[PDB]
Protein backbone atom coordinates (compact mmCIF):
# COMPACT_ATOMS: atom_id res chain seq x y z
CA UNK A 1 0.00 0.00 0.00
CA UNK A 2 3.21 2.22 0.03
CA UNK A 3 3.75 3.79 3.44
CA UNK A 4 4.78 7.56 3.21
CA UNK A 5 7.74 8.57 5.01
CA UNK A 6 8.43 12.08 6.95
CA UNK A 7 10.86 14.44 5.22
CA UNK A 8 12.74 16.86 7.60
CA UNK A 9 10.59 19.36 6.40
CA UNK A 10 7.54 18.27 7.61
CA UNK A 11 6.18 17.19 4.01
CA UNK A 12 5.37 13.21 3.14
CA UNK A 13 6.84 11.25 0.33
CA UNK A 14 5.57 7.50 -0.57
CA UNK A 15 8.44 5.19 0.12
CA UNK A 16 8.09 3.83 -3.11
CA UNK A 17 8.09 5.04 -6.54
CA UNK A 18 8.28 5.15 -9.95
CA UNK A 19 11.53 6.03 -11.85
CA UNK A 20 11.32 7.45 -15.93
CA UNK A 21 14.67 7.38 -16.79
CA UNK A 22 15.70 5.71 -20.00
CA UNK A 23 12.14 5.67 -20.77
CA UNK A 24 11.93 7.34 -24.62
CA UNK A 25 9.44 10.88 -24.35
CA UNK A 26 7.58 9.51 -27.07
CA UNK A 27 5.99 6.66 -24.78
CA UNK A 28 6.26 7.93 -21.16
CA UNK A 29 2.90 8.99 -21.33
CA UNK A 30 1.61 5.23 -21.84
CA UNK A 31 4.10 4.78 -19.31
CA UNK A 32 3.45 6.69 -16.74
CA UNK A 33 -0.53 6.10 -17.48
CA UNK A 34 0.03 2.40 -16.69
CA UNK A 35 1.85 3.53 -13.52
CA UNK A 36 -0.61 4.89 -12.12
CA UNK A 37 -3.27 2.84 -12.95
CA UNK A 38 -1.17 0.19 -11.23
CA UNK A 39 -0.75 1.43 -8.46
CA UNK A 40 2.06 3.86 -8.45
CA UNK A 41 1.67 7.53 -6.74
CA UNK A 42 5.12 8.78 -6.57
CA UNK A 43 6.69 9.63 -9.62
CA UNK A 44 11.07 10.51 -10.14
CA UNK A 45 11.59 12.73 -13.86
CA UNK A 46 14.08 14.51 -14.92
CA UNK A 47 14.51 18.10 -16.62
CA UNK A 48 17.20 16.46 -18.39
CA UNK A 49 15.31 12.88 -19.54
CA UNK A 50 13.24 15.17 -21.64
CA UNK A 51 9.92 13.39 -20.79
CA UNK A 52 8.43 15.91 -18.16
CA UNK A 53 5.82 16.48 -21.12
CA UNK A 54 4.78 12.48 -20.78
CA UNK A 55 4.74 12.92 -17.65
CA UNK A 56 2.66 15.72 -16.98
CA UNK A 57 0.34 14.33 -19.82
CA UNK A 58 -0.46 11.59 -18.09
CA UNK A 59 -1.03 12.78 -14.71
CA UNK A 60 -3.65 14.93 -16.35
CA UNK A 61 -5.12 11.98 -18.27
CA UNK A 62 -5.06 9.91 -14.78
CA UNK A 63 -8.27 10.87 -12.77
CA UNK A 64 -6.05 11.03 -9.93
CA UNK A 65 -6.10 14.48 -7.81
CA UNK A 66 -3.17 16.21 -7.63
CA UNK A 67 -2.93 15.93 -3.34
CA UNK A 68 -2.54 11.89 -3.95
CA UNK A 69 0.58 12.22 -6.40
CA UNK A 70 4.34 13.10 -5.43
CA UNK A 71 6.30 15.02 -8.23
CA UNK A 72 9.70 15.02 -8.51
CA UNK A 73 12.20 16.95 -10.53
CA UNK A 74 15.69 17.73 -10.92
CA UNK A 75 17.95 20.98 -11.91
CA UNK A 76 20.57 20.00 -14.84
CA UNK A 77 24.30 20.72 -14.62
CA UNK A 78 24.55 23.38 -16.79
CA UNK A 79 21.95 25.15 -15.03
CA UNK A 80 23.60 25.99 -11.54
CA UNK A 81 24.67 29.72 -12.28
CA UNK A 82 22.82 33.47 -11.81
CA UNK A 83 19.57 32.77 -11.83
CA UNK A 84 19.72 30.13 -13.95
CA UNK A 85 17.88 27.96 -11.43
CA UNK A 86 14.85 29.89 -11.76
CA UNK A 87 14.62 29.51 -14.96
CA UNK A 88 15.12 26.14 -15.23
CA UNK A 89 12.50 24.93 -12.78
CA UNK A 90 9.95 27.27 -14.58
CA UNK A 91 10.27 25.27 -18.10
CA UNK A 92 9.92 21.89 -16.30
CA UNK A 93 6.58 23.40 -14.43
CA UNK A 94 5.09 24.42 -17.94
CA UNK A 95 6.01 20.78 -19.03
CA UNK A 96 4.49 18.92 -16.35
CA UNK A 97 1.79 21.41 -16.50
CA UNK A 98 1.92 21.58 -13.02
CA UNK A 99 1.37 24.71 -10.27
CA UNK A 100 4.47 22.75 -8.40
CA UNK A 101 6.71 20.10 -8.15
CA UNK A 102 6.89 17.89 -4.85
CA UNK A 103 10.49 17.60 -4.62
CA UNK A 104 13.20 19.60 -6.54
CA UNK A 105 16.69 18.15 -6.96
CA UNK A 106 19.99 19.79 -7.47
CA UNK A 107 20.97 16.77 -10.14
CA UNK A 108 24.52 16.48 -9.65
CA UNK A 109 26.95 18.69 -7.64
CA UNK A 110 29.42 19.48 -10.86
CA UNK A 111 32.39 20.05 -7.97
CA UNK A 112 34.71 21.32 -10.96
CA UNK A 113 32.82 23.53 -11.36
CA UNK A 114 32.29 24.79 -8.24
CA UNK A 115 28.80 26.04 -8.07
CA UNK A 116 26.75 23.75 -6.02
CA UNK A 117 26.72 26.14 -3.07
CA UNK A 118 24.98 28.85 -5.90
CA UNK A 119 22.66 26.09 -6.52
CA UNK A 120 21.69 25.66 -3.40
CA UNK A 121 21.71 29.26 -2.43
CA UNK A 122 18.85 29.67 -5.37
CA UNK A 123 16.99 26.37 -4.49
CA UNK A 124 16.31 27.69 -1.01
CA UNK A 125 14.68 30.79 -3.09
CA UNK A 126 12.80 28.54 -5.07
CA UNK A 127 11.03 26.83 -2.43
CA UNK A 128 10.30 30.42 -0.74
CA UNK A 129 8.55 31.71 -3.78
CA UNK A 130 6.39 27.85 -4.01
CA UNK A 131 7.74 26.37 -7.00
CA UNK A 132 8.51 23.81 -5.31
CA UNK A 133 7.47 22.21 -1.68
CA UNK A 134 10.82 20.54 -0.84
CA UNK A 135 13.89 20.56 -1.97
CA UNK A 136 16.99 18.03 -1.82
CA UNK A 137 20.02 17.37 -3.20
CA UNK A 138 21.12 14.11 -5.70
CA UNK A 139 24.85 12.71 -6.09
CA UNK A 140 26.49 14.66 -3.28
CA UNK A 141 28.86 13.55 -1.30
CA UNK A 142 29.54 14.27 2.67
CA UNK A 143 31.62 17.25 2.19
CA UNK A 144 29.19 18.44 -0.39
CA UNK A 145 26.86 18.31 1.88
CA UNK A 146 28.64 19.69 5.20
CA UNK A 147 29.06 22.84 2.81
CA UNK A 148 25.95 23.48 1.67
CA UNK A 149 24.57 23.06 5.11
CA UNK A 150 27.21 25.47 6.81
CA UNK A 151 26.39 28.15 4.04
CA UNK A 152 22.75 28.09 4.03
CA UNK A 153 21.91 26.62 7.62
CA UNK A 154 19.26 24.92 5.57
CA UNK A 155 19.45 20.91 5.47
CA UNK A 156 18.53 19.13 2.35
CA UNK A 157 15.70 16.93 2.66
CA UNK A 158 16.96 14.17 0.77
CA UNK A 159 19.94 12.51 -1.14
CA UNK A 160 19.02 10.41 -3.98
CA UNK A 161 22.29 8.28 -4.69
CA UNK A 162 23.38 5.20 -6.68
CA UNK A 163 22.49 2.72 -4.24
CA UNK A 164 22.30 -0.89 -4.47
CA UNK A 165 23.62 -4.14 -2.48
CA UNK A 166 27.00 -4.39 -4.45
CA UNK A 167 27.76 -0.46 -3.47
CA UNK A 168 26.15 1.61 -0.76
CA UNK A 169 27.91 4.34 0.03
CA UNK A 170 27.71 3.98 3.84
CA UNK A 171 29.89 7.01 4.42
CA UNK A 172 26.58 9.35 2.82
CA UNK A 173 24.26 6.76 4.29
CA UNK A 174 25.78 7.40 8.12
CA UNK A 175 25.76 11.55 7.37
CA UNK A 176 22.19 11.66 6.14
CA UNK A 177 20.98 9.35 9.36
CA UNK A 178 22.52 11.79 11.78
CA UNK A 179 21.47 15.05 9.99
CA UNK A 180 18.06 13.86 9.65
CA UNK A 181 18.49 13.67 6.13
CA UNK A 182 16.61 10.72 4.10
CA UNK A 183 18.38 8.59 1.23
CA UNK A 184 16.80 7.84 -2.08
CA UNK A 185 18.37 5.24 -3.82
CA UNK A 186 19.04 5.36 -7.63
CA UNK A 187 19.62 2.27 -9.88
CA UNK A 188 18.00 0.35 -6.55
CA UNK A 189 18.30 -2.65 -9.14
CA UNK A 190 21.72 -2.16 -10.35
CA UNK A 191 20.53 -0.86 -13.58
CA UNK A 192 20.53 -4.38 -14.55
CA UNK A 193 24.88 -3.93 -15.25
CA UNK A 194 25.58 -6.91 -13.29
CA UNK A 195 24.24 -10.14 -11.81
CA UNK A 196 22.29 -9.14 -9.09
CA UNK A 197 19.19 -11.40 -9.03
CA UNK A 198 21.62 -14.35 -9.15
CA UNK A 199 23.67 -13.02 -5.92
CA UNK A 200 23.09 -16.31 -3.65
CA UNK A 201 22.22 -13.87 -0.70
CA UNK A 202 19.84 -12.75 -3.26
CA UNK A 203 18.57 -16.08 -4.39
CA UNK A 204 17.89 -17.18 -0.58
CA UNK A 205 15.93 -14.33 0.36
CA UNK A 206 13.80 -14.92 -2.31
CA UNK A 207 12.77 -18.46 -2.31
CA UNK A 208 12.80 -18.45 1.98
CA UNK A 209 9.59 -16.09 0.92
CA UNK A 210 8.21 -17.02 -2.12
CA UNK A 211 9.08 -13.87 -4.00
CA UNK A 212 11.07 -13.03 -6.69
CA UNK A 213 14.68 -11.96 -6.18
CA UNK A 214 13.93 -7.88 -7.88
CA UNK A 215 11.74 -8.14 -4.62
CA UNK A 216 13.98 -9.19 -2.06
CA UNK A 217 16.16 -6.14 -3.08
CA UNK A 218 13.45 -3.87 -3.25
CA UNK A 219 12.11 -5.13 0.26
CA UNK A 220 16.05 -4.36 1.61
CA UNK A 221 16.61 -0.81 0.52
CA UNK A 222 13.00 -0.69 1.94
CA UNK A 223 13.84 -2.04 5.44
CA UNK A 224 17.13 -0.21 5.25
CA UNK A 225 14.73 3.17 5.34
CA UNK A 226 15.56 3.79 2.05
CA UNK A 227 13.15 5.64 -0.84
CA UNK A 228 12.97 3.86 -4.37
CA UNK A 229 11.50 4.07 -7.41
CA UNK A 230 12.41 1.00 -9.87
CA UNK A 231 12.47 1.50 -13.79
CA UNK A 232 10.39 -1.11 -16.00
CA UNK A 233 8.53 -0.61 -19.54
CA UNK A 234 7.11 -4.10 -18.15
CA UNK A 235 3.00 -4.12 -16.76
CA UNK A 236 4.30 -7.27 -15.08
CA UNK A 237 7.22 -6.14 -13.34
CA UNK A 238 4.93 -2.45 -12.39
CA UNK A 239 2.65 -5.43 -10.93
CA UNK A 240 5.78 -7.18 -9.72
CA UNK A 241 8.03 -4.84 -8.19
CA UNK A 242 5.14 -2.73 -6.57
CA UNK A 243 3.88 -6.10 -4.34
CA UNK A 244 6.62 -5.59 -1.72
CA UNK A 245 5.06 -4.78 1.75
CA UNK A 246 4.00 -8.63 1.85
CA UNK A 247 7.02 -9.89 3.39
CA UNK A 248 9.76 -8.87 5.63
CA UNK A 249 13.37 -10.21 5.48
CA UNK A 250 15.34 -11.10 8.60
CA UNK A 251 17.80 -9.42 10.16
CA UNK A 252 20.75 -12.28 9.21
CA UNK A 253 19.12 -11.81 5.61
CA UNK A 254 19.72 -8.30 5.57
CA UNK A 255 23.12 -8.85 6.85
CA UNK A 256 24.06 -11.54 4.07
CA UNK A 257 22.81 -8.67 1.57
CA UNK A 258 24.83 -5.76 2.88
CA UNK A 259 27.93 -7.92 3.21
CA UNK A 260 28.10 -7.67 -0.96
CA UNK A 261 29.46 -4.74 -0.54
CA UNK A 262 32.95 -5.09 -1.05
CA UNK A 263 33.63 -1.90 0.35
CA UNK A 264 36.52 -0.57 -1.86
CA UNK A 265 33.75 1.21 -4.34
CA UNK A 266 34.08 -1.29 -6.92
CA UNK A 267 30.63 -2.98 -7.09
CA UNK A 268 29.87 0.85 -7.99
CA UNK A 269 27.87 0.67 -11.81
CA UNK A 270 27.38 4.67 -12.85
CA UNK A 271 29.38 7.72 -12.54
CA UNK A 272 31.12 9.06 -9.62
CA UNK A 273 30.19 12.91 -8.96
CA UNK A 274 34.11 13.46 -9.41
CA UNK A 275 33.66 12.87 -12.67
CA UNK A 276 30.36 14.44 -13.95
CA UNK A 277 30.81 17.58 -14.74
N1 LIG B 1 19.34 11.26 -9.60
C1 LIG B 1 20.14 10.53 -10.37
O1 LIG B 1 21.32 10.76 -10.59
C2 LIG B 1 19.54 9.29 -11.01
C3 LIG B 1 18.27 8.84 -10.72
N2 LIG B 1 17.76 7.72 -11.29
C4 LIG B 1 16.37 7.48 -10.99
O2 LIG B 1 16.27 6.18 -10.43
C5 LIG B 1 15.48 5.35 -11.33
C6 LIG B 1 15.81 3.85 -11.20
O3 LIG B 1 17.12 3.51 -11.64
P1 LIG B 1 17.34 2.98 -13.03
O4 LIG B 1 18.59 3.62 -13.56
O5 LIG B 1 16.10 3.20 -13.83
O6 LIG B 1 17.78 1.40 -12.74
P2 LIG B 1 16.95 0.33 -12.03
O7 LIG B 1 18.05 -0.16 -11.15
O8 LIG B 1 15.64 0.61 -11.35
O9 LIG B 1 16.80 -0.70 -13.12
C7 LIG B 1 15.94 -0.64 -14.29
C8 LIG B 1 16.18 -1.86 -15.19
O10 LIG B 1 15.80 -3.09 -14.53
C9 LIG B 1 14.66 -3.68 -15.16
N3 LIG B 1 13.66 -3.91 -14.13
C10 LIG B 1 12.79 -3.29 -13.29
N4 LIG B 1 12.14 -4.10 -12.49
C11 LIG B 1 12.63 -5.34 -12.83
C12 LIG B 1 12.33 -6.63 -12.36
N5 LIG B 1 11.43 -6.89 -11.40
N6 LIG B 1 12.99 -7.65 -12.93
C13 LIG B 1 13.89 -7.40 -13.90
N7 LIG B 1 14.24 -6.23 -14.43
C14 LIG B 1 13.56 -5.24 -13.85
C15 LIG B 1 14.19 -2.70 -16.22
O11 LIG B 1 13.81 -3.43 -17.35
P3 LIG B 1 12.50 -3.20 -18.00
O12 LIG B 1 12.12 -1.77 -17.91
O13 LIG B 1 12.64 -3.49 -19.44
O14 LIG B 1 11.46 -4.05 -17.35
C16 LIG B 1 15.43 -1.87 -16.51
O15 LIG B 1 16.23 -2.51 -17.49
C17 LIG B 1 15.64 6.00 -12.69
O16 LIG B 1 14.56 5.64 -13.53
C18 LIG B 1 15.54 7.47 -12.27
O17 LIG B 1 14.22 7.86 -11.99
C19 LIG B 1 18.50 7.05 -12.19
C20 LIG B 1 19.80 7.44 -12.54
C21 LIG B 1 20.34 8.60 -11.93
Amino acid sequence: TVPSIVLNDGNSIPQLGYGVFKVPPADTQRAVEEALEVGYRHIDTAAIYGNEEGVGAAIAASGIARDDLFITTKLWNDRHDGDEPAAAIAESLAKLALDQVDLYLVHWPTPAADNYVHAWEKMIELRAAGLTRSIGVSNHLVPHLERIVAATGVVPAVNQIELHPAYQQREITDWAAAHDVKIESWGPLGQGKYDLFGAEPVTAAAAAHGKTPAQAVLRWHLQKGFVVFPKSVRRERLEENLDVFDFDLTDTEIAAIDAMDPGDGSGRVSAHPDEVD
